[PDB]
């Protein structure tokens, strides 16, 4: 280096397809040191005009110094905001993402770039590297929205944010061979393939790779360690609150929806092949505006069992072990179900008994269907979700509808996945979430709600201001962070959450299953809600 | 003699006996046994209704106990093996009171504490309907603590009280009319000896509390008695009611040689047999079920009992009633190892069983079997096989005692009439009894009539402690309260609240009394709301 100063400022890395400046970044927190910049980085090519519903191919090479000094494009984006989908993002997802310049006027189908944040720390060897998969139902989101540099700086950990293609684009499929579908989920592996490639030339470490991500990204991480496309290309897997069982992980009725689709756009040919190929050059402002409606907790574009990226079935895939060779982290929030009672609530913070025998009701034609014994099934929901010790109580009668649709969309499926991990000794490490900051939008009743460890894991409280991502700070919320980041960036390091850094968190097995509760006070607990998981996992794929 | 106290009944004059208590600050009682309260059910009246007895010139004695009801006991039964660990597990000690038996039985005893009318306390014995007598139980130390009158009766009992037919050959319930016509009797002659026949309270413990749900729904009951206590039994368990009466005296007609169909010839075929020849047979019937017992006769019970206490038949009456925490400890004989463990196979085995004997095949029975599997495993504790005993305890104290005694108590108490419940938790060291077990069938019956007070008897069977003297004060005082006034709470200790199905508070008895609501809530809505769709 010749000008030593500006190759310090402006850092110069060598990928694998040319030389990318980045931006040297001061933490306003004044015990956190700066983080190196590089937004903005191409992964793939551009996936558009013949190469839309077409698997992601390497990026162009270059010549000269390329600038990753902002973020680029994000992937085009709508979804209905009366969507089940919609209502079911974090509190803070929307108004955070609105705060993006490249969200509100710079959506383009040239979407597939990352955002590398590296510790400016010197080591006196190799970073690991924690690669974020965002959430947003399969449909939303950027990983723009999520600044990892106090992550990456609080943990000496390269933190690496990923777009992948969205929704239609990313997921259309017509259950045949002319549209296959998995867009998303393979950009995801050529984003991890790139990483694997390039990361030493950040000063990261390829054999120290952990995925994470929360809601739909948890989904998302979930199937990866479940395909053979993923191997060898990350070690560890942190799953926060999503899986890949629940109704709304993967898609069943791929063609169903790819058909209405079809017919709303001027595409009603039924030929597969012909009607992929209308799809594939219509203006995409044209596809992203419709309003593709599933079935009541299903997805109408996501993650299909395609035979090749998916095989089969997820309970399958994990019973036949494709997921023992990562050690993985995984849990659930408290109230993760908050939504399932919008409408039903009175001013009083009660719900009628008349509500609640309706909502398990259409809980049961929603989920189950019409399964042998369904009259069975939904008598005993109803038996077994009522506090018989105070049943008079329209209170806890709401805390028991929240707590129907945690247990079976949230906690249950968690712990099957965990079960199966952990059942020959593969290192496997629970947690239920406990805490949320403060936010007037929330209800005064409400517990830790779906997205509520977000900021915690990124170390938002640290940031500066009490008010920003829908939240107002206390001196709690920045230690609670501080404990969430070192377990987080620990199991980077080891694969052990309590190392290096200095609660143990106790790993978890079938038998003890022993998990850690995350809140003000942490604390290893064992057997989480072991009746209603034992009601789901046992008990009913019998009535 | 004062020794020797005379009495006028409307019958005759009775000679008693006046009794000094071992304990000299409790008052001498005074005690009539061996009272004849019906004419000699015997000849023509085997299988007929109770007549009033035969008035009697000059001074009769009731001296001593009168001869039990005939009755065979037999170690082959579960019926048997359900008795109390005092009852029957004491063996040749019980057979003291059991020996002289006699057809001519109609007799009772009277208690009268030698201290205005005083209230009146009836005892209806338990034994399944098939064995017991109330000579068992010495009413002198309730009487005298409590200054109450307390009565105890001799019923006809198995094929003699309750032989059944099906039609009007014999229409059975023999033995509850002979509990009522020995109410009808106190009630016109109790006076004489100093008893209140508008304070008269009903109690019984087993089949002895079935008998006093029982009465609480017959019209023939009305104006007899105003309260009872109801322990360890209800109208509701499976063995409370014969639901097939022919089926079981056929099976004995056939035995003793009366094989004609016409059912008038076989009933007066059988009031020719020496009751010997009757009482021998074994006669075993279905699995938690009687042969022998009380039947839906379209008469003293009109209609099944649950539909009698929906159309409100004991609603004029103030009830006590309660269960004890583990009455169902016979369930795990045989299955529990040195270790005071049960295997997983062994709880199948058990759950399976009890559905096969309670539930036969109702709609459903793999859901039923597999439901109720899963509701008594202890998912935060699933291999403990400690626990997986004492849930076996529970799911039969469960089924068998508190759901159908929870029931009862909401069908009595949902339009506000007078009603306490009761959770026992004490017993007394017993050397037969496991050091695991809770309070088991028979436990409060002690504590009930005083014994402690006394020291082990040759029945009881315990070792008593300071600890358990105090709750038999404390049991005595609610119950002799309760006589008194309706208020277990008032004579003329722990407040004991009033049960209802909003708050459903009762009175958890032991050696600390604590007010506490909702007893087993989840497993007795199990029970009575989701069962009877599964
Ligand atoms: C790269 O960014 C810097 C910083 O603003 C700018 O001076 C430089 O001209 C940029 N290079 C290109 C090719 O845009
Ligand atoms: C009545 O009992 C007394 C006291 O034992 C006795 O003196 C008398 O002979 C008895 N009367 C009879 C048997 O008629
Ligand atoms: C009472 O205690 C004695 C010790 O004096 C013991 O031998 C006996 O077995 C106990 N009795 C009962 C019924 O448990
Ligand atoms: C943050 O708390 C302040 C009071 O300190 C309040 O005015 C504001 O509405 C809160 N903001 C949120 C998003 O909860
Ligand atoms: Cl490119
Ligand atoms: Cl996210
Ligand atoms: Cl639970
Ligand atoms: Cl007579
Ligand atoms: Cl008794
Ligand atoms: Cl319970
Ligand atoms: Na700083």
């Amino acid at each position: 280096d010749d000008d030593k100063l500006a190759a310090a400022q402006y850092p110069v890395v060598n990928t694998n397809y040319g030389k990318i400046r980045g931006l040297r970044t001061p933490l306003p927190n004044e015990i956190l040191g700066p983080v190196e910049q590089y937004l903005g980085v191409p992964y793939a090519s551009p996936p558009t005009g013949e190469r839309r519903f077409q698997p992601p191919e390497p990026p162009s090479s270059w010549t000269g110094i390329r600038n990753t000094t902002q973020f680029a494009a994000v992937c085009p984006q709508h979804l209905d905001e009366r969507s089940l989908l919609h209502d079911m993002l974090p509190i803070w997802f929307t108004a955070n993402l609105d705060t993006l310049m490249t969200y509100v006027q710079d959506q383009n189908e040239d979407c597939l770039y990352l955002n590398i944040y590296v510790p400016t720390e010197d080591d006196i060897s190799k970073k690991p590297v924690m690669v974020y998969i965002h959430g947003g139902s399969y449909m939303e989101g950027t990983g723009n929205m999520i600044d990892g540099s106090i992550l990456a700086s609080y943990g000496n950990v390269i933190v690496i944010t990923i777009n992948y293609r969205l929704g239609i684009l990313g997921f259309l499929s017509t259950g045949d061979q002319a549209a296959k579908g998995n867009y998303g989920l393979l950009d995801q592996i050529q984003a991890l393939r790139w990483i694997e490639e390039n990361v030493g030339a950040f000063g990261g470490d390829p054999k120290r790779v952990t995925i994470f991500g929360s809601g739909a990204g948890a989904s998302c991480v979930s199937l990866l360690t479940l395909s053979h496309y993923s191997e060898g290309l990350f070690q560890k897997a942190i799953i926060q609150s999503g899986t890949a069982l629940s109704s709304w992980a993967v898609n069943y009725q791929p063609a169903k929806y790819t058909r209405i689709l079809a017919d709303k756009v001027g595409c009603n040919m039924l030929d597969t092949t012909d009607m992929v190929e209308c799809l594939r050059n219509k203006n995409y402002k044209e596809l992203i505006q419709q309003t593709i409606t599933p079935a009541t907790y299903h997805i109408a574009f996501g993650p299909v069992i395609d035979g090749d990226v998916i095989p089969d079935d997820p309970q399958i895939l994990m019973e036949q072990g494709e997921f023992l060779n990562y050690d993985i982290m995984l849990g659930v929030n408290q109230g993760e179900g908050l939504k399932f009672v919008d409408g039903i609530v009175d001013n009083e913070d009660g719900v009628t008994p008349n509500d609640f025998d309706f909502s398990v009701s259409n809980f049961v034609d929603n989920l189950y269907g019409y399964p042998e014994g369904k009259d069975t099934l939904r008598e005993t929901i109803k038996f077994m979700y009522t506090d018989w010790a105070d049943k008079e109580n329209p209170e806890t009668r709401r805390k028991t509808l929240v707590a129907l649709f945690t247990d079976h969309q949230w906690v249950a499926p968690a712990v099957a996945t965990a079960d199966l991990h952990a059942q020959y000794g593969s290192p496997t490490y629970f947690y239920a979430f406990y805490h949320h900051c403060q936010s007037e939008m929330k209800p005064s009743w409400a517990d830790s709600a779906h997205g509520d460890e977000v900021p915690y894991v990124f170390g938002i409280p640290m940031i500066g201001p009490t008010e920003l991502f829908s939240c107002n700070f206390s001196k709690n919320d920045v230690m609670l962070s501080a404990v969430v980041m070192t377990y987080w960036t620990n199991f980077a390091k080891t694969g052990d959450p309590n190392q290096p850094v200095p609660v143990a968190w106790s790993r978890y097995n079938p038998k003890d299953q022993l998990y850690l509760h995350i809140g003000l006070k942490p604390r290893v607990r064992d057997h989480y809600r072991a009746t209603k998981v034992a009601f789901w996992l046992e008990l009913v794929p019998h009535l």
